[PDB]
């Protein structure tokens, strides 16, 4: 079996991305933010804590295949400082014509406030690896983790468009949707993510430079981290730009021309337009722009968030032994 989604971005600034997920019997469709950053599949639902609903939200009671976890009870927090908490029913859960029966869907209880504000995301689903689930006392599978069995091929695959829809296709590779080949990189999951090494970066027409740069392909972050010297080499390239303490990284005059970022896979490498790396302006009617790469070092990891990997097609290849394979788009 094979699925097939679209997926869309939540603002004018590609904050985040979201996907229709059917849940239950007869269907629920609720828009989720999918997260190859996490492992839990939760949802707003007739549970939440009604002042923290503002969001379309899933309602157990109304699905015929909704059974209760006995005392199972999950609670999760973000990168961002965001977080819920809730418990478990399984239920069918279908993305793109794919269907998942038994698939731990979490009910939050209560929301932090960032959730309550955000009315374009009704919950997460997440795709990294199940050791990350913070469902107790068991931990629950992941959507990918339940299809592989069915799956034409154990893969998913991300395309995610530059302020346009995009695709998220489960268990097999669409040659038509990118160019030249796909290669591939191993993958550490020995902290439950789709952890990798790049080989190195350029900065615009400049020198590729051989280093190690171990992070993340994490679809739920929205802008690319890395390592503080290497992001000081690329915003050297820029006139206008400097560090601001009062908005938090790098910002630079919108009307700029960016110069590009590569990132290298492998021997192969992945261009990232400067225009990609220009978020946005600071405030409506601003003239200083946010930069889409900016300093790691307060986060403890690098992340190739959806600037990096919406420059790419992305294969999260969940075989025995995972690997993630990168193509030019």
């Amino acid at each position: 079996s094979t699925g097939s989604a679209t997926t869309t971005p939540i603002d004018s600034l590609d904050d985040a991305y979201i996907t229709p997920v059917q849940i239950g019997t007869p269907a629920q469709t609720l828009n989720l933010d999918f997260d190859t950053g996490s492992s839990d599949l939760w949802v707003f639902s007739s549970e939440t804590t009604a002042s923290e609903v503002x969001q379309t939200i899933y309602t157990p009671s109304k699905s015929t295949t909704a059974k209760l976890l006995s005392g199972a009870t999950w609670s999760i927090s973000y990168g961002d400082g965001s977080s819920s908490s809730g418990d478990v029913y399984t239920d069918t859960v279908s993305v793109g014509g794919l269907t998942v029966t038994g698939q731990a869907v979490e009910s939050a209880k209560k929301v932090s406030s960032s959730f309550t504000e955000d009315s374009t995301i009704d919950g997460l689903l997440g795709l990294a690896f199940s050791t990350l689930n913070t469902v107790s006392p068991t931990q629950q599978k992941t959507f990918f983790d339940n299809a592989k069995a069915s799956l034409d091929s154990p893969v998913f695959t991300a395309d995610l468009g530059y302020h346009a829809p995009g695709t998220y296709n489960f268990g097999f590779i669409d040659t038509t949707a990118y160019t030249g080949s796909i290669t591939y990189t191993a993958v550490s999951t020995k902290q439950g993510f789709w952890e990798w090494t790049s080989t190195g970066y350029a900065v615009g027409s400049g020198t590729f430079k051989s280093t190690s740069i171990d992070g993340i392909a994490d679809t739920g972050t929205t802008l690319l981290y890395l390592p503080a010297t290497v992001v000081s080499a690329y915003w050297a390239q820029v006139s206008g730009a400097k560090s601001s303490s009062s908005v938090g990284g790098y910002v630079f005059p919108c009307s700029a021309t960016l110069p590009s970022f590569t990132f290298g896979v492998g021997s192969a490498r992945i261009v990232i337009p400067g225009d990609y790396i220009d978020f946005g302006p600071i405030s409506t009617g601003s003239s200083s722009c946010f930069g889409g790469i900016q300093s790691s070092a307060g986060i403890g990891i690098n992340i190739f968030g959806d600037v990096a990997l919406k420059a790419a097609f992305v294969v999260f290849n969940g075989a025995t032994t995972p690997t993630l394979g990168f193509a030019s788009k």
